[PDB]
């Protein structure tokens, strides 16, 4: 209980980096991304009881056989991030993440977060989809996928505005107790 380990991972997600950096100091635009990606540790004050928080993010490598599972994951909280503006990203959650989770041995609470709301497929974007007749998927269609097995809870956040972190900020504390 001295420290809380949490891992962050999403399916591709082009704005995956901007999501992590925006939390460190705000930077959705990420006009310029850093070369090598390093990990950052931050602590939050709560009722006067500061707790350290370790954030882990994949930075390519892979070919180094990092082996996240380490035959014994030390993560007590698993976070997932996906976009609801693209269709292929919707199936990717079930085609790869649903089965891949088996390697992690579903024995811990999972949280499903929806990001990129508000944009809901900006107009210029829905036009590009209209040509392929894809159309964006609604959050209700995604919520059913989480309740397909045993999703603990689902939440939506807007990174474009500070309305996204405020939603996942209160929920993040709940995991701290666990």
């Amino acid at each position: 209980m001295q420290t809380i380990k949490c891992v962050v991972v999403g399916d591709g997600a082009v704005g995956k980096t901007c999501l992590l950096i925006s939390y460190t100091t705000n930077k959705f635009p990420s006009e310029y991304v850093p070369a090598v990606f390093d990990n950052y540790a931050v602590t939050v004050m709560i009722g006067g009881e500061p707790y350290t928080l370790g954030l882990f993010d994949t930075a390519g490598q892979e070919d180094y056989d990092r082996l996240r599972p380490l035959s014994y994951p030390q993560t007590d909280v698993f976070l997932v991030c996906f976009s609801v503006v693209s269709p292929s990203s919707f199936e990717n959650v079930k085609e790869k993440w649903v089965p891949e989770i088996t390697h992690h041995c579903p024995k811990t609470p999972f949280l499903l977060v929806g990001t990129q709301i508000d944009l809901r497929d900006d107009p210029s974007t829905i036009e590009k989809l209209a040509k392929n007749k894809q159309k964006p998927i609604t959050p209700e269609t995604a919520e059913k996928l989480a309740r397909d097995l045993k999703a603990v809870k689902y939440v939506e956040c807007s990174a474009l505005t500070q309305k996204g972190l405020k939603n996942v900020f209160d929920e993040a504390i709940l995991a701290a107790l666990e």
